[PDB]
């Protein structure tokens, strides 16, 4: 399948080279997985969705996205326009308030709560989840990501914004999960993106374009932006019978664009994801 005019990062990520503008996948779309979009919630009325999208736990007064950067997440992985896996089911999970911000406390149950609440959903292709979150290091958080992952989730988290080494954020530095730096559309490292060892993969990150609240859309900026696409190419590859929740980080690895990249710091991976689809 071919979606012209697609957003840049989409077409990035199914091809070898920068600047084409047409996204290439199997028509499978990530049917028969899920994906947990752990966040500020998702508009699931949003017509992007098609009824694919819900919401299923909250820990405020209200499951509503009332700031959009959740449903942007949301709609990276799996909107029909925006998403790279277009017929995946998501579940959106609130763990941070309608100003971004939420205590370690509560976004530690919100991974507890995925390793189970998978267990109450229909995923025969496997789960994700996406968390386009972080904080300074926690030991307990980086423990809850790897007990998701353990589970049996394939855990994406967002490197962090700081121009600085992931590894004194969380769950960004936890080894165990898939931890996603951002690049642009000319194949630099964006200038905010968290860099260093614990990094596995890159993945487009400035100037993406996704769905936001009130039916509309917008283009914004972070490693919040890339951590979705990887997910979203998580959910795809497993409805293909590529990989499984336990090895898809190390076979989106394996099988990415290898030395693309400009402004990688010494001693940081130099991948960027590759959904290898061939027509
Ligand atoms: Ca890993």
């Amino acid at each position: 399948a071919a979606q012209t005019n697609a957003p840049w990062g989409l077409a990035r990520i199914s091809s070898t080279s920068p600047g084409t503008s047409t996204y290439y996948y199997d028509e499978s779309a990530g049917q028969g997985s899920c994906v947990y979009v752990i966040d500020t919630g998702i508009e699931a009325s949003h017509p992007e969705f098609e009824g694919r999208a819900q919401m299923v736990k909250t820990y405020y007064y209200s499951s509503r996205d009332g700031n959009g950067h959740g449903t942007h997440c949301a709609g990276t992985v799996g909107s029909r326009t925006y998403g790279v896996a277009k017929k995946t089911q998501l579940f959106g999970v609130k763990v941070l308030d309608d100003n971004g911000s939420g205590q370690y406390s509560t976004i530690i149950a919100g991974m507890d709560f995925v390793a189970s609440d998978k267990n109450n959903r229909n995923c025969p292709k496997g789960v994700v989840a996406s968390l386009s979150l972080g904080g300074g290091y926690s030991s307990s958080v980086n423990s809850a990501a790897a007990r998701l992952q353990s589970s049996g989730v394939m855990v994406a988290v967002a490197a962090g914004n700081n121009n600085a080494d992931a590894r004194n954020y969380s769950p960004a530095s936890e080894p165990s999960v898939c931890t996603v730096g951002a690049s642009d559309r000319y194949d630099r490292r964006s200038s905010f993106s968290n860099y260093g060892s614990v990094l596995d993969i890159f993945g487009p990150g400035t100037d993406i374009l996704s769905t936001w609240i009130g039916g509309s859309t917008r283009s914004i900026s972070g490693t919040s932006m890339a951590t979705p696409h990887v997910a979203g190419l998580a959910a795809y590859l497993m409805t293909l019978g590529k990989t499984t929740a336990a090895s898809a980080c190390r076979y989106i690895a394996d099988t990415a664009n290898k030395g693309d990249l400009s402004n990688i710091p010494f001693g940081t991976v130099n991948l960027l994801a590759y959904n290898n689809y061939q027509a």
